[PDB]
């Protein structure tokens, strides 16, 4: 029993990382087969990033430019390419750590496990949410750039997010592996905020089941509630709507406890009208919103 937040196991991912500096900047780097992934803005300096044109910033960058470092051992660069907002450099030895991998783009909701690196090595690990605004509430500093996000299936690590930049909330923003952004924002310093941080309500569900399967039950009511009426009070709390998918989805949390999706809908509901008067739900005195029906699943059945 108990409950936590946890995090993927990071040792393949720990295998994939490399210091990259060009002029003196230096980041992180994801070495893949032969090809290092890594944010574009290593090309800029200081003065750059208030308006750059990374097209004309790549012009004067030649492979020599690029040390790329995986430990104490220096990888030759062969070949250089802007793909959106990352770039990849081809370097002559295959990554002999390299895992099972794909490139996903994940869905908002979704949840992944982020190793946080400076200069090529690991900081520490922790589990993030994709917020529905499209940002992440991490722990990053000034270095922290190319720093990935995963997910592990078994044996396959599916990169979802390589870190970017910090939005002034003091919450994140990055893009997937193919330098695509999550949301609106651009790599660039001007002005850019999140919008409304709104709660992923399947995943308040989710964890309100983990709750009852650890015994801590004292929030089930003897109410129920229809899927339009509890969306009515939903969308007053900022709350994502529900929608017949997340229910299904809640299907192998509601048939383990007995407890049918609305019927858990009808206490959340009575959660955000009247508080949690001082108490708490598995060690919380908030809701939780960053662990997926599967991640309770996973923790619960002990999956490895
Ligand atoms: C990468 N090493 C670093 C990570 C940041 C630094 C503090 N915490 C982090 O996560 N990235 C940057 O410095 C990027 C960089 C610059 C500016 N930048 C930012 O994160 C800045 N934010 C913004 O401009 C905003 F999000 F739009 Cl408000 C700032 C935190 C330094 C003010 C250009 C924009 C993105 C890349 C290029």
């Amino acid at each position: 029993s108990g409950f936590r937040k946890m995090a993927f196991p990071s040792g393949k991912v720990e295998g994939c990382m490399v210091q990259v500096t060009c002029g003196t900047t230096t980041l992180n780097g994801l070495w893949l087969d032969d090809v290092v992934y890594c944010p574009r803005h290593v090309i800029c300096t200081s003065e750059d990033m208030l308006n750059p044109n990374y097209e004309d910033l790549l012009i004067r960058k030649s492979n020599h430019n690029f040390l790329v470092q995986a430990g104490n051992v220096q990888l030759r660069v062969i070949g250089h390419s802007m793909q959106n907002c990352v770039l990849k450099l081809k370097v002559d030895t295959a990554n002999p750590k390299t895992p099972k991998y794909k490139f996903v783009r994940i869905q908002p909701g979704q949840t992944f496990s982020v190793l946080a690196c400076y200069n090529g090595s690991p900081s520490g690990v922790y589990q993030c949410a994709m917020r529905p605004n499209f940002t992440i509430k991490g722990s990053f500093l000034n270095g922290s750039c190319g720093s990935v996000g995963f997910n592990i299936d078994y044996d396959c690590v599916s990169f979802c997010y390589m870190h970017h930049m910090e939005l002034p909330t003091g919450v994140h923003a990055g893009t997937d592996l193919e330098g695509n952004f999550y949301g609106p924002f651009v790599d660039r310093q001007t002005a850019q905020a999140a919008g409304t941080d709104t709660t992923i309500t399947v995943n308040v569900l989710a964890w309100l089941y983990a709750a009852v399967i650890n015994g801590d039950r004292w929030f089930l009511n003897r109410f129920t509630t229809t899927l339009n009426d509890f969306n009515l009070v939903a969308m007053k709390y900022n709350y994502e709507p529900l929608t017949q998918d997340h229910v299904d989805i809640l299907g192998p949390l509601s048939a383990q406890t007995g407890i049918a999706v609305l019927d858990m809908c009808a206490s959340l509901k009575e959660l955000l009208q009247n508080g949690m008067n001082g108490r708490t739900i598995l060690g919380s005195a908030l809701l939780e919103d960053e662990f997926t029906p599967f991640d309770v699943v996973r923790q619960c059945s002990g999956v490895t």
